[PDB]
């Protein structure tokens, strides 16, 4: 069996928050601290290959991606919340209706609202510190795999792929698969491809790249009609001027196994071998599983296996940032399992 | 003596009775409570203003006239489908269209609620759309009262209505109860309909309704949005689009404006609808612009609405008053019922 290294920061736990906006109430969050804790304990566990801790990349790589309107406001938003004395975590109340402009304000609700779109990712003490570790994580697994590793899994948490250049939410602040995906580009990659396994569509990843052909986007994900993101994600986006025709949507509905979800992996792979990139970028989410809280797929733990392996019959240099998966009990194992498929595993 | 004016009002205001109120990041005590429009009511009785009546039921016709066949569908079933996907708290959006999504309606429960809003303060549960229809009919009924003969009537409002557009909902506002009487008006033949949006918070709805219009000049005098929700809309470059371009006044003020700033905002607004010449004015009234409420920034006095309600009166024009924001429940009575008894005459 191969051996894959993984990247992980003990400052993801710098981002602990303790509330999450759900079905009109105040619940724990989710994405939790104890998810990468979860991981990592398992990729020492099945001795998958060396850890390593990420090295400081600065916002040079962020920037990259992100407006430096929005990497400024990610640092100052919960000083300003605080000190406009709001008692609570930081949530968007108000936000660009449609109808209204898309204008910045001056007051720190208005700024919430202006860079998020949803009211579930609360922002608190410690989420900039959180996020830029997490960013730096991807980057040093880039930065592993640019130097010669076949692969390499960034363990970050929070994850990234529902983050625009300049909007944050879906629990995500930087997009650290773009940020990779950029890297790779900057690193005179000609051709970078992403594919976003998570149930979730990779909104912010789609975003990012939809007006460029030098960066193919997929998704598989949970039909928008009926989940989150609701407003993207749709099969009929194919990308803008000359990005038109590098991004793909693959849409499944409620309770789709692997056997049919698979058949849209597949349909990824060809895409992703017409194309033909120079490095993968994997946004690996694991809430496509059976008991999954926030999702209706029903992949078995043995199911990521498999997809490990088919991913590695790729051929490419790969880099995995870690996405979503909630259920945290078997959130380890079927990380994991995507990694030690990769690495030749059943 | 002082002239008599008639209340519009529907004890079915009270079936709008939410628990809870997204504020600072805690769910809180709703702001926009039932006590309100009680508060109202005691004084409305006790200064004996006019007449006090129940409303008519207008059906949902001229409310469509304004809004959209879609919204006001999903404002019926939105409880039942809340409660039916199983969710325990009351309704309330987590997710919208972000910039860079898509303007696009989806099939979920909480994707339409997103779709259709512009903020999570103002939750939804059992009740809000009775209290919404009845609040509507009793600005059509008012409408009816002054189309039929009345100089005035005061249509007690709640919920209030003016950040309602067409199809969204936010800031405690469902029907533009507002924009619905003005085009009861058009729709009556009114060649000129003038809108002023007088409470402390940009009438963001009623501009968006009208934006595109002449026929219905648009006038807001409110705290700037940069500091103040609704934060994306109700700046003074806003002045109307196509054919309504230059039928969009919005006149902005910053913390602290006293009474004695604001009515220069308001002598503005008057010479422009003096310009305008309209058929009918309605005012869309909130107290929100008081010393001591919570909810705003602004410094009049209730002496100051006497003098706002003299000024409208030398308008000269038939006026329905919808009744807005205003949310020190205490003094909320005094500061509206002395606008109308400023405008019959009073001191
Ligand atoms: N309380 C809202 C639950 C849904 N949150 C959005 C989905 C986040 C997927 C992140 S991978
Ligand atoms: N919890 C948010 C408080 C702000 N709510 C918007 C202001 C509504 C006044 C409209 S008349
Ligand atoms: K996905
Ligand atoms: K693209
Ligand atoms: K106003
Ligand atoms: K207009
Ligand atoms: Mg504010
Ligand atoms: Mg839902
Ligand atoms: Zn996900
Ligand atoms: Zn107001």
């Amino acid at each position: 069996l191969g051996s894959m290294k993984t990247v992980f920061s003990p400052l993801h736990s710098r981002r602990h928050v303790k509330t999450e906006l759900d079905g009109g109430l105040l619940i724990e969050p989710h994405e939790k601290p104890s998810r990468a804790e979860t991981i990592l304990a398992r990729v020492k566990d099945q001795a998958l290959g060396e850890i390593l801790e990420p090295e400081e990349f600065g916002l040079g790589p962020v920037k990259r991606v992100h407006t430096a309107d929005y990497v400024s406001f990610l640092e100052t938003c919960w000083d300003e919340w605080v000190a406009a004395g709001k008692r609570g975590e930081a949530i968007p109340t108000f936000w660009v209706g449609r109808g209204m402009r898309a204008r910045l304000p001056k007051d720190i609700d208005g700024r919430l609202g202006y860079y998020s779109l949803g009211a579930d990712t609360s922002i608190s003490d410690g989420t900039w510190e959180a996020a830029r570790a997490s960013a730096n994580v991807a980057l040093t697994a880039q930065k592993l795999v640019a130097e010669g590793e076949r692969a390499a899994f960034a363990l970050c948490r929070p994850p990234g792929h529902h983050a625009h250049a300049d909007v944050f939410g879906g629990y995500c602040f930087f997009n650290n698969a773009a940020i990779a995906a950029q890297a790779f580009r900057d690193q005179g990659y000609g051709k970078v491809a992403v594919l976003d396994v998570d149930f979730h569509h990779g909104n912010g990843t789609q975003a990012i790249f939809y007006d460029r052909s030098d960066v193919l986007t997929i998704s598989l994900h949970g039909d928008p009609d009926l989940v989150f993101p609701h407003f993207l994600g749709f099969e009929d986006e194919t990308g803008e001027g000359d990005g038109e025709a590098y991004n793909l949507n693959i849409v499944f509905p409620p309770d789709t196994p692997f056997s049919i979800w698979s058949q849209g992996l597949e349909k990824a792979c060809e895409r992703i071998r017409t194309f033909a990139p120079d490095a993968l970028v994997v946004a690996l989410g694991v809430d496509t599983f059976e008991e999954d809280p926030i999702s209706f797929f029903k992949l078995t733990s043995g199911d990521y296996l498999k997809l490990g392996k088919r991913l590695e019959q790729l051929g490419l240099p790969t880099v995995f940032t870690m996405e979503g998966g909630y259920d945290v009990d078997a959130i380890g194992v079927n990380a994991v399992n995507v990694m030690q498929g990769f690495e030749g595993k059943s």
